[PDB]
This record gives structure tokens, sequence and C-alpha cells, in this order.
């Protein structure tokens, strides 16, 4: 039993929770049971309603009374991007184990304080950049590592959706740099460039374009009443250079009609091509060039039990995989880690380096130069 | 919010789908009608049973599943056991005034299935039927477009479920191939997901005209053993409103592996959906100005029916067990509320006559009228 | 290298497909077995011929097409004439000895289309009738599969032809819907196209069960006129291979245009096809690894039948047209070696025969055997 | 109906594509503006062109492209050369006052195609350049949309041209392959494609940031010459109209054969394109009613841009060919009615120079301003 004290119960909230309350259902048998222990929110009487819909024993309005209290052992940071750092550094302090939702915070300073607090503990620490953990995408993983595309020259990623594409839609803490520290990139691109990370390897090198398409919108009708700025990208778009030689892109938008959860990515090998479109996730797209010529082409090869976490899923390809099974994969491996004393891929060492392109792209931006990627030992 | 209190009978697939659906289903839809309890799971043997209980997080378990009919603490009894139990235990659950989820088929036989009907149609338990797939959001939106007379009148379905599971004939001879257990194979396993799909969408089926297939007939258990149940089926239909279609199901289509789709075409319009991409609804309206017509790919999300109780925006990704979470968010309305569900009992009947129809269409190779209630 | 003359009959919309064929079909497959001379060309009065002439680039015209039947330079008649002058127009070129192309249906009848296949089966001319689309390049790769063993023995077929161009019910009358003419609707005009490739991919139709609808059973000509005609047509199919499956057709699928696809299911994988994307071939192999197995999307080229004589890079793109060439060029193809062609007025014949047994099945709702040749 | 007599300069891959064009054009957009006489046809040596003129149906052939220019009736030259020989050819062509449709890219370098624009722009004649995936029905749908307001200002705009005919490196260095004779690889031979797609529906490039790569540098021919040209292009985009966007092209894309694409982001809407599958446009409307939002696939046919000169039907099917003959059809309109032609030599000119600026920046790896003609 492990005790998890969830800190924030907004739009992510239900998606942890579930992850908790099901992991131990799908892979079984389970190295520790996750406990619903204790929530914070920001007022006592929200924290006591999260607390009823998610299934959690106590709440509380203070997350430090989560910090202090040594019966918990997991602390799931799920807040706004302005309280991760301190909360998590509060935790690693304690000698809590932590998951931490995207972006690790708002800046790469701000993530390098993260990363130093848990650098040196014997704590489990994770960045929930759960798309990696689509069993379509674990799947692209495999084959690339067993040499199937040969080697990689190209890489193109995206994440385009289109749910503030309308200049109605409100002020959101999304949208204030104060709070997020950057706006599609911090939200959105970071899970494809960890995407980029995972099955390509290290950026040497960005050159970047952010785009603002909105600049103002209405305060928390019509968009009638008063207005705020918005003072972060809508879009993001940058060319990579990869340590290994490969070259790529990945394009991220808040703008994209039509579009609505477009994470997606293209490689090309040597030896073959995979294709992956999250809002069909199910399903990996690979061409081997190695088919006979007269068959060749894109093969739709769709997840199951023969697919990479497959034992833990459900017993035939396309009975559906959704959003909360990545969460429960994700909390599969994070108490995996913790009840074997390991660690786990991606932790807040692959959250800071991220927030390392993510400032080297704000530079990149700025200036209209290729700006290099530090790598987080530097 | 009061406890419903559960009881499972069977661990196995659907075992683990119907638990995931009590865990999670407060969380999705929230104020949550009534909080599912798992209160006991029973299995075939004592280790077995403790085993699931601790993995589903059932507060207790059982090899006897009388004990949960006796249980006065007991609510809902739910039946995810094999075909040949369905009928033992919801009688049971029935006489003893309890509500009811059972899984598909409703029985092995429409004889079978009429007793179930027959327990439960002059009492007010909320009984139901896990026909599923007809409450993926694509299917409800469907739905929605239909009774708005966005498409206009039905004149004709197409409804399939290709699987491949089975296609090897090294795979073994599972209760789902033998007749005495299943009842029938893709037909009740399958077809009745699609059949059901049917029923809902365009209405009452007044004639089939059928033929089943078996491919393999027989499998290993070393030794092997007979198949005596259909591997496919392929039937037309006729539809009370005057509507045509046919439905084909198999276990031997290569590639195609929880394909269950249908097209419709109406009269202003027509409407596909495909649950290997469940969270996709292709709809194609008449309306549309003339140079931008066809079909419109709308993916499911807050807007569309259930959406309230899903994910904050389209393609964040429907899976399996949402379609269960509704599924037990709409009997537990019913249960709280004092209402009914579709489908229903008389619902899971009406596919068991629809099945024997199909099965005697078949044999006897003509148009056999499907009998109502 | 030979000049053929050809004579072609009827200037509407065929015309210019055929026309193409002719201009095109050399520059394609080159050595080519024949040069194509578009001689002449007869339509139904004096101003419309010559203006086809012009058009489609023909040496003469005339409006009367007796005299390309008693012209002894004419070697090829070409009918794209509405389906009641098809078997006068072909059993006057057989008497002539001339090489006969035919549109589909080969006629309105079995009867009448049993005239043509005689007045040609016992002459040494080459007779072909124009179900183009088995010649498309992915078509003759589904072929090549099959043959080659590579998704094992067939199982099941699944073939459709749906389309909406007369969805509206104001759409007027034409002679496409009217039986003296056009001898069926749906069925004749586009589900032959569908019969012919299952003949082609998985062989003859042994028996049928079938249901005809007509949904719009009056078009304006503010008058009038009745539709005698289906609308939709769908069958049963029992293979004599002892495969089974069925064919779905229809002109009232808002949304389909040209939707002529085909499911195949084998004992060791799939093929599916849709025309409205026709470069591609989607094949699933069971041999695949198994975490890498499912539908291969594959685009036709160089490598795939046919490839010599079209674009040199797959996805080039393959339109109608392509389609028309390869058919002129098997057909010039077998004149030139003294060879016969597939489909001929034989496959014609046979397929008439299908639909008879078609629409009489409709009629009786029963099994009906389908006669060979 | 004038008849225009044309000169083709070379009879490989392109040459078979323009002959198409000239004798079906008139077939297809009837009355035509003028009809084409594929009067003469230049090759490398006597044998070549005699052989290509049996093939395309040229009246005339001959090894010298000069004979052709100094012919006082021949109205129209069409050159079909690999990159080298289109300056000199078109220059001679401008002096001599015949309109000249010229293959892209343009030339080798911005200096050469500067010459080229310079020698035609102040003569009475029309000159074009063959971006001839621009006049796909569906781009030419995608504009119409664009110019209506119907996706509001554009955004962003991403296109790709993905190859993979030259993904092994045994296949051998042809010219598309050599500096001297190409000018450059997958940028000249085909980014040059969409970089007329973004200008013709995006509008003009402000300024290009950019990365060459070459993946395999040395091919057959035991000895091995060098690749001295791209295989792969990416650049980033600033449009003068404040868009941005990318193109990205390459020949080492397995599973990619002709995939010319777009996606475009508007503020009321947004287009996606894929030329593998041509016969589709793409379309997501902003104004849809929020459950009934997404992008619909648009099938072109007499609803569409140049609709009225292709086939009855959307999905009959366009391939290759058809857009040859729409460029054929709109070359013979400027000429007929003493207008000018888009794509001009000043396109093809100005794509030069973005192409010039494209290298220019991948050298110095910053931004390069696109010069303007
Ligand atoms: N996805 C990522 O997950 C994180 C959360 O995103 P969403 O769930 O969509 O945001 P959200 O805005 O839906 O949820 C944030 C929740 O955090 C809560 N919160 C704010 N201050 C708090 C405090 N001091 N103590 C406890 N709770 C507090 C809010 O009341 C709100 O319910 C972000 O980092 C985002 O990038
Ligand atoms: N899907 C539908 O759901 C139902 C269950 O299918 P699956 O879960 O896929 O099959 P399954 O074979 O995975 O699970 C069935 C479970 O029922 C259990 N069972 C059998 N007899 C029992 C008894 N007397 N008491 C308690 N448990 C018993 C078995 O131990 C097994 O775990 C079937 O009707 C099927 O059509
Ligand atoms: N496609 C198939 O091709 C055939 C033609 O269809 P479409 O071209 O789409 O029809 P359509 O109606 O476009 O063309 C038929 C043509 O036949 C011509 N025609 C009728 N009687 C004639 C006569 N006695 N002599 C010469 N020409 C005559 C008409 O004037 C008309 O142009 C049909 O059998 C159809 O099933
Ligand atoms: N596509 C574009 O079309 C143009 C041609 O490309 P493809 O047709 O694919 O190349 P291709 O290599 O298929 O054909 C080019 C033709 O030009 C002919 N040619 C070369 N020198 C000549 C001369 N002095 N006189 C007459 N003909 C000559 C060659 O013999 C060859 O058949 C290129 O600019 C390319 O970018
Ligand atoms: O705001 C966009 C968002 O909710 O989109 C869905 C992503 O999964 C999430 O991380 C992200 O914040
Ligand atoms: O046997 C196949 C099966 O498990 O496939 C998945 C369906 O959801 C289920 O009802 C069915 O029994
Ligand atoms: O009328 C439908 C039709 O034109 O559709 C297109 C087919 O190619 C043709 O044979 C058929 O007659
Ligand atoms: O070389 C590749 C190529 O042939 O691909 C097809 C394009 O249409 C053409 O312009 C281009 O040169």
């Amino acid at each position: 039993n492990l005790n998890v004290g969830l800190i924030g119960g907004g739009f992510m909230g239900k998606a942890h929770s579930l992850a908790y309350a099901a992991m131990p259902m799908f892979f079984w048998p389970a190295p520790a049971l996750p406990v619903r222990k204790v929530i914070a929110e920001a007022n006592p009487e929200l924290a006591a309603e999260a607390a009823r819909r998610f299934g959690f024993e106590n709440s509380t309005s203070d997350w430090r009374s989560i910090i202090d209290d040594p019966d918990i052992h997991v602390v799931d940071i799920a807040t706004p991007n302005h309280l991760h750092a301190e909360i998590a550094i509060a935790a690693a302090e304690a000698g809590k184990h932590i998951i931490c939702e995207k972006p690790l915070a708002r800046t790469g300073e701000e993530s390098k304080a993260m990363y130093d607090a848990v650098k040196d503990k014997n704590i489990v620490h994770m960045v929930a950049f759960n798309y990696r953990r689509t069993p379509a995408v674990a799947l692209a993983k495999k084959y690339i590592e067993e040499g199937a595309i040969g080697r990689i020259l190209s890489f193109r990623g995206t994440y385009l959706q289109d749910w503030s594409a309308d200049p109605n839609s409100p002020l959101s803490w999304r949208f204030q740099k104060s709070i997020a520290g950057s706006g599609a990139l911090g939200d959105i691109a970071t899970h494809v460039i960890d995407m980029a990370r995972y099955l390509v390897g290290e950026f040497s090198a960005v050159n970047a374009v952010l785009s603002t398409w909105i600049p103002e919108r209405p305060l928390q009708r019509g968009g009638e009443g008063p207005k705020g700025p918005v003072d972060v990208d809508d879009e993001v778009m940058t060319m990579i250079r990869f340590a290994n030689g490969a070259v790529g892109s990945v394009e991220a938008t808040r703008n994209a009609h039509g579009r609505n959860n477009y994470i997606t990515f293209e490689i090309h090998g040597t030896e073959g091509s995979i294709v992956f479109n999250y809002e069909r996730r199910d399903e990996l797209q690979v061409a081997f060039a190695s088919d006979q010529a007269d068959r060749r082409g894109f093969r739709t090869v769709y997840t199951g039990p023969a697919h990479p976490y497959g034992e833990g899923l459900w017993p035939i390809p396309a009975l559906g995989i959704g959003y909360g099974e990545t969460k429960i994969i994700e909390a599969h491996d994070f108490f995996k880690a913790i009840a074997e004393g390991g660690s786990v891929s991606p932790s807040f060492a692959d959250g800071y380096q991220v927030a390392l392109i993510d400032d080297a792209i704000v530079e990149s931006a700025a200036k209209e130069s290729w700006v290099d990627v530090p790598q987080i030992s530097a």
C-alpha cells in the first residue's frame, strides 16, 4: 500500500485518480497498491468535493500538510505550472516519491531547482509525458531499437489543437506567462519533444519561430466583457539537429481548426518509416524497405497482446486504448520503480532536459538563429 | 449519494472491464447517480475468487454465486459468466428482487432467454443486457443525428463485426466454440452487438435470411475436439419500418481485430462508424453546399452525447473502458430514479429471437419472420 | 504495327472515355500491339455526329451506324449506346466479321445477351464487354496475390458499388430509370461491375438470394414519369468453389460517389479495395510477424501488374482513363495475336444470367441457382 | 477554332505526359480554346526522335531542336528536356516569337532563370512553367475556398513532397543527382512544386531558413560518382502577408511515393490535401455546429473548379494526366485569347530565387530574405 497525496484536482484530476483506482486491475500482480489517501485543493469546500468525486479518503486546502504527513509515500503534483517547483522541492526534502505534471516548471532555471532537489535523494521522480506510453509509441521504440527501420535520418512531430482557436475562449492561466511560463511550447510541444528524445535521441540545436495569433482574450457574453493580454505563444515551429546527426522539426499550435489532440510523428530511417497519429492511437503505421517490391507500403498495426505493455491491457487489438490507459501504464511503471527501488523514464532529469530545449527554442526565436541545446550535465 | 452494493459473478475478461466501470464511473459522471460498491465477487473456486477480489478491489469473495443472491445487502447482480449460466443466475436474482446487468448474449437460445425475460417482465427492477458498443459516444451521436431528422428517413443499414483472434486453426477449443456452453458462435458472441446497434439506430427486425458458415471444424483442446458452432454469419434484414439491411460477423477475417462497423443511408444523409477508430463518427449531409459536400469526420468530446462525463477535448481518447463506464452510469441512473434502462432483458430476448430466426433461416434457406413480444 | 480502324457508336459520356483510350493507348503501352485509328463515329443525328467527330477526333461521322457495319475498312466496332441498341448492333457487327467491344451491361436481359454471345461464339473475332474496373492496377494486383496463394483459399467476399448522383428525387428521368431501355437499374448499370470483379477474383457464382428496392418511384421529366427499375440491390452469393459472399449496389447513398469496393477473406490473408482511392490496395498477410501484422497500403506502379505501361512512380496517379487505356491495350493485343480477351461476351452473358437470377430471386424471395452459359 | 502546331522537345517521361495532354485536351474541354497539333518532336538522336514520333503521334521528328525554333509554322514550343537545356531553348524560342511551356524547375540557377524571364517578359507571347499539381482539381478547390474567405485569414502553411524512388543507395547516378545538369536535387526537382503551391494558395515568400541534407553521397553510374546535390530539404518560411510555414521534400522516405501534401490553418477553418489521394480535399469549417465539426472529405467532380472539363461524377478518378490536360487547356486558352497564364516564367523565376535563398540560408545557417523578380 502506497499512500498518494494528489495536489490539484482540476481538468487533469479525473485522469490521475483513474490511474490510481484502476492500475492494479490491469497490471496484476501489482508491485504496490496505490491508495488515494489525501487530495489538496485551493479551498476546503473544493478539496472535500474533489475528495468525494475522485475517491480520496481525506481532503485538505493546504498542500504543505501532505508534505508534513509522514504516512504519505507519493506526492502527485497536478497544479498549474507556477507551483510545480515549490511543491516538488518540499516533497523531495521530505523524502517523498514525486510524479509531476508537465511542463516540469515555467523555465529551465526553475526546472533546474527541481532536478537539483531530487538528483541526490533515494526517491523515484517522474514527469507526466504520458503519451510516450501509448502502446503504439512504445512499439515504435521497439522497432527502432531492433534496427527494423535502420538508422534514423529524419523526424517530424506535431501537436495540433484548436480548443482556444476562438478568440472568445477566456484568458485562463495557460495564457499567462507568469503562471504557465509559455503557451503552446510548454503545454503541448513538450509532449512531442519528449517523444523525439525517446524515439530519436538528444537535441543538439534548434531554430524556431514563436507566433501569437490572438493577443487579447476575455478575463474569466461573446467576449464583450473586460479583456487581458496573451503574453505567451499560440504556436511554435522549430527545426532540430539531433546529436546523432538526424534532422527534424516540431510544430505545435492552439489554432488549427479540425485538429483536436493531433500529436503525430513521422520518422524516416534508412530501411523503413514509422507514422503515428494519437487521434487514432490504437494504430502504428510502419513501412519496411525489406518487403517484396510488389507488396511494399505502410502497414497499419493495431496494438494488443503482442505489443509492448500488451500483457496489462485488453485481450484483443482495437478493443480500444483511451487517454486513461496511458495514465495507467504510467502509474504501473512509477509504482514498479518504487517497489523495486529503481527509477523510471521520463524522470525530473528528462523534465529538465525538455525545459532546457524550450529555453533554447525561445532564445532561438528571439535571436532568429540556431541555438545549441545544453545537456543537463553542463 | 446512496451506496449500491454490487455482486459480480465472473472475474475473467468482462470481470475486469466491469470492475473498472464500478471503480471509475463516479469520477467520470459527477455528481454520480449512485456510488457503486464492489461488495462481493464470485468465481469458480475459492483461490481464484480471493485473488480476483484483491485484483478488482472487491470487499468480499465467494466461490458460490448463490451466496450473492441470498445476501440481502446486495442491490445489483452483475452476470459476467459464460453463456450457460446466464439464465439460472438472472432468474434467481430476479426472484430475490435484485437489479441485474447480464452479459451478452442474454442466454444460449430464445427459449432460455424467454425464461429470463418472464422472470423480470412483471417486476420493476432495472434489468440490462450489456450491449456496451451502442454507448460508444460516436454511436450515441449517430442516434442523435437520426432522431433529429438530420439524415432524413433511413433506407438502408449495413453492419459488421469482423474479428480474427481464432483465424488460426491452432487456436484452441474454448467454451466459445462449444454449442452446449455458448449456444452459437460468431452469431451469439458478436453479431448480437451489431443486431443491437441496428435495433437502436434503425428499429425492429421484421424478417431475416441468413447463411451460417464454419471454416475450422476442429481445434486442439495433442488431441482435438469438434467445433459445432458458426465461425461466421451473414444475414439480410427487412426492418419493420420498411428499411432494408444486412449484418455480417466473422471470426475468420485476417487483419480485422475488433471491426464493429455500420453504414446507414438516409434520404438526406449517411452515417459511417468504425469501432477500430471509435473516437470518430463519419456523417455526410445532403444539405451541404454542392461544392463542399461529403463525409465529415467528427471526433467525440464535450459537445457530443455523454461528453460532460468524459474527457475535456475530442480525441483525448475513448477506449473500451469508457463504454462500460457509460453503461454503468446509465444502469445506476435507472436504479437511483426507479426508471428503466435500454437495452433491457426485453431487448436481450428480442435479440435472442432474432438469432433463433437467423439459425432457422439458414437451416431452411428461406426468409423467417422474427417473432415479436 | 497494323492500323486498326475503329467505328465508335455513341458519343455521350462513354464516347469521351473510349476516344481517350484510342488516342492514348500506344503512348502508354509501347510498342503497341496495333495503332487504333479513330475512323468513324456514329451518333443519333448528323449535327450531333459531326460535332462528336470534331470533339473526339474522328476522321468521319455518320448518323447511321449501319453504314459503319457495311464499311469493309472498319476492323473494330465499339458500342457505347444505351442498353437497348447493344444487341442489334453487336449481332450485325458479328455477321460482318468485325471485332467488337461493347459497353456494360451486355444487353437488357439474359435472353437478349444470349443472342449476342451466340452471334460471336463461333467466329474468329475478338469480343469484349467493357468491365474496365477489373483492370484497375490494384484489382489486377489483388488477382496476382490470390493466384500465387498469398492469401490462401478464399472464404468470403464482400463487394459494393455505392453512388449518389440520383439520390435527389428532383434529378430527372433518363433512360437509366426506364426498364424498356436499361433492362434494370443499379443492378445492370453498376452491380454488374462488382459481379464481374467477384467472378474475376473469386470465381463462378452458384446461387444468389436478393432484395431489390426502389426508393424514388417517380422523377420529373412539372410532369413526372415512373421509375420501373431498382435503385438498389443486395444479394447473398454462394460461389461454386464453396466461398460465400454478398454484393450491394445503390444510387441512393449520400456521400458515396463511385464507391466500388471489395473485401476478401482468405485462410492466410485479406484484401480490401476502394476505387475512390484506386491507387491503393490494402492487403493483410497472416504470415507477418505477430507484433507487425495488419493491412499494408500498397500503391500501384512499375512493380505491379500493367506497371510497365503506366506511370514511372507509384501514386503519380491512376484515373478512370488509365483503366480504359489498359482495356484497349488488351483488346488490341488479342486482335493482333489472334487470341481472346477476358471479359468477353461469354463473360457478359454470364453476368446477364446472374442478373436474371438476382431479379427472379428477389421476385420469389428465394435462392436461385445461377445457370452456367 | 485555331489549330496550333506544337514542337515538343524531349520524349522521355514528361514527353509522354505532355503528348497525352495534347491528344486529350479537346476531348475534355469542348469546345476547345484551340486544337493542338502534335507537329514535330525533337529527341537526342534521329532514331529516338522517330520512335518517339510514332509512339506519341507526332507527324514529324528531328534530332535538332533548333530546326523546331527556326520553323515558321511552329506556334508552340514545349520544353521537356533535363534542366540544363531549358534556358538555351526557351531564349531561342522567345526570340523566334513562339509561345513556350517549359518544365520545372525553370532553369538550374537564379541567373539562368532570370535570362529566360528577361527574354519573354516584353514579348507578346504566352509563357508557362509546368507546375501542374496546382491544377489538381482539389488544389483549385482549395484556392476557391481561400479566395472566398471560407477559412478566414491564413495563419500557417505546411507543405511536403516525400518520395522514395532513390532511397536505395544502389539506384544509379542519373542527371537528377548531378549538380551541373539539375542545378539542385530534391529542392529543384520536387520542392519547387510545393513552393509553387504555397505561392498560389498563401502568397509570396518574404524569408526562408533552411537545412539541406545529402544522405547517399555516392552512387553507381564499380566506380561511384559523387552526388553533389541535396537529397532532402526542409525550410521555415515567413510569408509577405504575415503567415508562417514550412516545406519539406526528400527522396529518402520509405513508404512515401508521390506524397505532395499541404495543411493550411486559417482563422475560420483548415484545409488538408494529399496528392496520393488527389481526388479528395479535406476541409474543416469553424462555422459548423459544435456537435458536427471536423474535416469533410470532398471528392472533386462537376461542382468543383475545372469540373466541366473532367469526369461526370466525383471519384470516377483523376490521375496525373488530367493535371497535364488542365495545364494544356489554360495554356491554349491564354494563346487563343491573347492573355497570359499562371504560373508564367515570372513565377518560374520567382521560384528559382526562392531556391537560391534556401541554398544561401542553409550554407549561412541564417534567415535569408527572398529577392523579388
Ligand atoms: O491544454 C492542452 C492539454 O490539456 O491538452 C491535452 C494534454 O494531454 C495536456 O497535457 C494539455 O495540457
Ligand atoms: O469473443 C470476442 C469478444 O470478447 O470480443 C469483444 C467483445 O466486446 C465481446 O463481447 C466478445 O465476446
Ligand atoms: O450510371 C452510373 C455510371 O455512369 O457510373 C460510372 C460507371 O463507370 C458506369 O459504367 C455507370 O454507367
Ligand atoms: O524526379 C521526380 C519526379 O519525376 O516526380 C514526379 C514529378 O511530377 C516530377 O516533376 C519529378 O521530376
